[PDB]
RNA sequence: CUAGUACCGAUUGAAUGGCUUAGUGAGGCCUCAGGAUCUGCUUAGAGUCAGAGCGGAGAA
């Protein structure tokens, strides 16, 4: 069930090279983003003028143990 | 499998520079012309009323 990689180096840089090529929105774009968000967590959101709220992308397999 | 290194070699792709055939050529300067306008003199208008004629300067 665990992911196994072999050459970490050759996998790492190969993945990055594709990702910049497949980019849909790029630096300096104005964007709206729609996130499938479980509504019960909404109680934890704070006013973004008082508290920093930030969003990060993930690379393909980074979710796998 | 990755790295490096060079060779051709495809589009002139897409540019920069030297030499070169043919053709064209801005601008000011010199020179042949032109004469919007302004103005002096003169017999002459009326007793400024005009006209004519002889000069000087001079922009496009």
């Amino acid at each position: 069930r665990l992911l196994r990689i072999g050459n970490y180096k050759n996998t790492k840089n190969r993945i990055i090279k594709e990702t910049k090529n497949e980019a849909q929105a790029i630096a300096g774009d104005r964007i709206r983003m729609f996130i499938r968000f479980p509504k019960f967590l909404l109680e934890k959101i704070q006013d973004p003028k008082q508290l920093l709220f930030a969003v990060y992308g993930l690379l393909l397999h980074e979710h796998k143990n």
